[PDB]
């Protein structure tokens, strides 16, 4: 179901819908040119932007789904249709930890990075970071067991020690990581993103609820109770087999057109908590943003963001030469970071009342941009057809044309001309409005 170059692709009709719930898919083609290295082109740096794979609820959500479980199977007279499994359902899912599909795809993931960049992976240990949370440290570690399983396997490779996690970025509301957002004091007590997301499920969910309540007799549900039963689907499948080779019982109560509303409601919770949308979102990206400047330039970082100046000074815990980098993240962190870097400033905002596709919002959703296991690579190459190296941004292998320089009809800007177009993040954003 899961492969390395695909990604996931069993029931996509529904398994591409969960937004960032979805098993990362390949997106490859899709409303975009090749992602292939082209004619003439060497790579000569990649920073990759991973997110955690497929894991267990939150312990808060898994605490909810697990009442509401529970209480449907206390008040329920009957279990009619499709429902009636609900009968005998035990709940076993845990809570934060990877699941061992999740697991998976982040070894594939290690696979492809390292299939995809050969050339220079033969000779290159990448530095690689993580924001200081179990599952994305685990993560760090599958993709690195992944990356050395390619690596060894090659006869051609020659630099063959494998990379350690270097830097471990605390969480918290006080430590500076641009890996994870926390300390922009106003942008966390946002509930912009939370009062779209409610606001959508007030229009989406009441038919459901209603159509539920007819085949569980005796049982109440709300809104919310809606979208943990839509949630469960995506939980409950990455779970209940290693491979998530078994879609969930919970995913056939809906039709195909409530999943589009979900994967849309969960496009919403992003763009307006994280995204654009939210007018602090973008600049939780902006640490990030001038540390891949920093990277791309081979330049001291200068930001005052989010960034740590003791680590960024120091070349044991940010080194400027290293050629591959990898950094493993979040989803709401990824979507504030591919905004501040103006990879969506072709998407209008979302319509809080009518469902966009990907395509009308130019490439932008949550499960196309920050699925399960999902990853970004941002290529410099030097091309025959160019003295300066040339960038380009593939999100989930679906190529982002960048924004704010001349970009070519192959996505791609010359990489002085991307950064200068990168002046909001350089000169720091609204970051002051954090305080
Ligand atoms: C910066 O990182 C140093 C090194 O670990 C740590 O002592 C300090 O508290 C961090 N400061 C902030 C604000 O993140
Ligand atoms: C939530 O409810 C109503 C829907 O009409 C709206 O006027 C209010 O501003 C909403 N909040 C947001 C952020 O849309
Ligand atoms: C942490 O970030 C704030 C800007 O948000 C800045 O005032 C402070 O100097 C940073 N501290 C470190 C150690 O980077
Ligand atoms: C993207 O649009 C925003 C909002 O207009 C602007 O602040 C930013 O500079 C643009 N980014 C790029 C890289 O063009």
């Amino acid at each position: 179901c899961d492969t390395v170059d695909l990604g996931y692709q069993c029931s996509p009709a529904t398994s591409h819908l969960w937004g960032q719930y979805s098993p990362f898919f390949s997106l490859e083609d899709e409303l975009s040119v090749s992602s292939k290295l082209p004619k003439d082109c060497r790579i000569t740096l990649v920073q990759v932007l991973s997110r955690h794979g497929a894991r267990y609820p939150t312990s808060s959500k898994s605490k909810k789904y697990k009442k509401l479980v529970t209480a449907i199977q206390a008040n329920a007279t009957d279990f009619k249709g499709k429902f009636a499994f609900l009968k005998t359902y035990n709940y076993t899912l845990g809570a934060d930890d990877l699941t061992p599909f999740g697991e998976q795809q982040l070894v594939n993931s290690g696979i492809k990075f390292y299939q995809r960049y050969k050339a220079l992976a033969r000779s290159v240990v990448p530095f690689i970071r993580a924001s200081g949370s179990d599952r994305v440290i685990a993560s760090g570690e599958k993709f690195i067991e992944g990356f050395q399983q390619a690596k060894l396997a090659d006869p051609g490779a020659t630099n063959r020690a494998a990379p350690a996690i270097s830097v471990i970025i605390p969480e918290s509301e006080t430590f500076n990581n641009t890996l994870d957002h926390g300390v922009c004091t106003k942008f966390e007590a946002s509930q912009l993103g939370d009062e779209v997301a409610a606001n959508f499920t007030a229009l989406f969910a009441p038919d459901i609820r209603a159509r539920a309540e007819k085949h569980l007799p005796g049982v109440t549900l709300t809104d919310e109770d809606v979208v943990s039963l839509m949630d469960m689907c995506s939980f409950d499948t990455v779970a209940r087999t290693s491979d998530a080779s078994q879609l969930s019982p919970f995913c056939q109560l809906f039709t195909h057109n409530e999943w589009k509303k979900y994967n849309y409601l969960q496009s919403l919770g992003k763009y307006y908590g994280y995204g654009a949308g939210n007018p602090l979102g973008p600049a939780q990206g902006i640490g990030f943003t001038n540390e891949l400047i920093a990277r791309l330039t081979r330049s001291p970082v200068q930001d005052h963001t989010s960034t740590n100046s003791t680590l960024v000074s120091n070349p044991a815990t940010f080194p400027l030469n290293a050629t591959m980098y990898v950094d493993f993240s979040h989803d709401n962190s990824m979507v504030s970071i591919f905004f501040a870097l103006g990879l969506y400033n072709g998407t209008e905002p979302l319509s809080r009342t009518s469902v966009e596709s990907a395509k009308e919002l130019d490439g932008y959703s949550a499960s196309w941009v920050v699925p399960f296991g999902a990853r970004a690579y941002f290529e410099t190459m030097q091309c025959k057809s160019e003295k300066e190296p040339l960038v380009r941004a593939l999100i989930n292998d679906r190529v982002v044309p960048l924004h704010g320089c001349d970009v070519d009809k192959l996505g791609r800007c010359k990489l002085n001309d991307f950064v200068k177009g990168l002046s909001w993040a350089r000169s720091g954003g609204n970051w002051g409005e954090c305080f």
